[PDB]
């Protein structure tokens, strides 16, 4: 039974507080924002996208109660001064946005944390980076810092993993059209990425995305054959992946649709219905595959594979994360 | 001095109407549409994407007068009971979105116009249909009906063209990312394409593109190498269109957003800046390359090119339609 800590209680730490309070081996004891307790507990509470939390969530100074837990609620800007030995800490989730690198994931493990989750792709090449059910399995217990990847990244790698095993990727592109997200803006304003910096809710926004760094980290074979975009638009949350690949091998729509539906899990749900974004809001799978879109294009004996998945950029990535920090557990 | 009229005044019939009202070669002498007069020239006047239409608009009987111009209304939801033979129509623009084919087209002529632009791919692959400065002047006296295409395909036509004159297509795809049209649902409700029933404001929505028919007619030798398909996403208009394809010579992106500036014109603007779907919100270019975006995917030799085109799939199409027009007025 973990002790865990989430840093940066927004969309993504909430959604995992909210998750974790149905894990039997897992315990938040604590939670650090920039804000005071009241406003961590409404936030808790009422979910724009997800519903209202309906537990009795009461504020006594700057203790969380949920009906009968206990969770300290610090608000520590520099997480090296977050009293993480103190408390006995398992594992800090990382999910400010603000600590992506080693250095900066690090001062956790100065702060007496044992081990850190940061809730993206870390800075350097070098950090262990998982995909539940794809690549978790390589988790060791001398990792003390863990990338849970990014939310495209989740969605994908099943997809780039099913078709390495069975077929063999040469080359491809992939494009994600995404939900946006709290690092837009909702008016106008500063931002030194001059897109996302353009009022999110009425703007398609070309951008960037993480699966580009880090498809190889979670499945190696891939590494170096991808490359794409994001193109940010306006829905709460809900996202899609199209994946455009040469393979090695020829399988028929048939074949490649099947292969997918072989690798099912909790994180894969094979998809047979002609469904839109809002369909996969709050689900827990991290990837959505939707089969009646598989297509080949072919010219001149020239085949390219294009598949899709759908993801809650949320959702998906949040029970993602549970997963690796259930499976640290474990460990 | 040509004689137009437009069959379906909506959202491309009204903004055709706004344009051609600048164009003195071109008077549009009568309109028809399923609704009172009055409706007519409220829509007419006020735009929630285009902004107001600063004329005198009034309406008595069924003449609607813009300053000193009058226009004949008309509600005939059979284009065949249309008196284009009284009104000596030389040009019909059919933008119902419900007489695409040969024969619904065609209700027009027997009716008494001399010829008709439909705004829209045409249902056989046998139209002549054309994107203006890319193969307008295919144009002959023996084409009654045209086909101007889709806005998707106006926008990626230009790129195609230059990419297959200097550097040879193989294969590739294209995905456009594209504003709601009124061919969407508010809310769900019943639509044969069962995705296209979804509330298009708060949905992404995978759907079918007329550019995927239309390429391979405006493109000749590009035929058979392209397919792809689009994603619906909740902003109002303003479109972007992403191009993969291999290439037969090895361009560097420098000489490929080279290629694609030569062949600037009023049709094709030339973008060096970080824009998003708002700044080309009532475009007169048929088509925006967006340069920064051009990228290269290089795996051991194997190369995919990658290039982005925006497009306000109504004011773009639009200016591309009413260029079509004037050209059939010297014809
Ligand atoms: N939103 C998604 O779809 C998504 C999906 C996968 C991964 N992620 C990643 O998860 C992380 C968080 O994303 P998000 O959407 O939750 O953003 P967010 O803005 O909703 O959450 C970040 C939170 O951290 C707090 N914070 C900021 N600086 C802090 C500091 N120095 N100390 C303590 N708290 C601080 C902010 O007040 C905020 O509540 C980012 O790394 C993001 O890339 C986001
Ligand atoms: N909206 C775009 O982005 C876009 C872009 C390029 C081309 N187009 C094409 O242009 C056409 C029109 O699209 P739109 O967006 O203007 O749609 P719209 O719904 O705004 O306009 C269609 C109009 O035709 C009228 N109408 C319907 N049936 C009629 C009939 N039998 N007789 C007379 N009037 C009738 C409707 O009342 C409406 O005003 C379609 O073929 C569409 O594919 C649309």
């Amino acid at each position: 039974t973990i002790k865990v800590a989430i840093n940066g209680f927004g969309r993504i730490g909430r959604l995992v507080f909210r998750s974790l309070l149905s894990k039997a081996n897992v315990e938040v004891v604590a939670i650090n924002d920039l804000t005071q307790p009241e406003v961590l507990a409404h936030l808790l509470k009422y979910d724009s996208a997800h519903g209202e939390l309906k537990r009795k969530i009461t504020v006594k100074q700057n203790i969380l109660q949920i009906d009968r837990k206990k969770v300290y609620v610090f608000s520590e800007k520099d997480p090296q001064n977050l009293p993480w030995d103190e408390h006995d800490i398992d594992v800090v989730i990382e999910s400010t946005g603000r600590f992506v690198s080693e250095e900066g994931a690090s001062l956790h493990l100065k702060a007496g944390a044992k081990r850190v989750i940061i809730s993206a792709p870390a800075k350097e090449k070098t950090i262990r980076t998982v995909v539940y059910n794809v690549n978790h399995k390589t988790i060791s217990s001398d990792d003390k810092i863990i990338s849970a990847a990014s939310c495209t990244t989740n969605c994908l790698a099943p997809l780039v993993h099913v078709l390495e095993k069975n077929f063999g990727i040469v080359y491809g592109t992939m494009l994600t059209v995404h939900a946006y997200t709290a690092d837009q803006r909702l008016q106008d304003a500063p931002h030194n990425d001059l897109r996302r910096a353009r009022a999110a809710a009425v703007n398609i926004v070309p951008t960037t995305t993480g699966a580009a760094k880090a498809i190889g980290l979670v499945v190696p074979e891939a590494n170096g054959k991808l490359n794409g975009m994001s193109l940010r638009v306006p829905v709460l949350t809900g996202s899609i992946v199209e994946l455009s690949v040469v393979l090695e091998k020829s399988p028929s729509v048939e074949q490649v649709n099947q292969a997918m539906k072989r690798f099912a899990s909790a994180s894969f749900k094979y998809c047979e219905d002609p469904i839109v974004s809002s369909d996969v809001v709050s689900s827990e799978y991290g990837s959505i595959f939707d089969s009646k879109l598989t297509n080949i294009v072919e010219v001149d004996g020239m085949k390219l594979y294009k598949v899709y998945a759908w993801y809650d950029n949320e959702s998906s990535y949040v029970h993602q994360l549970v997963r690796v920090v259930s499976y640290c557990a474990k460990l």
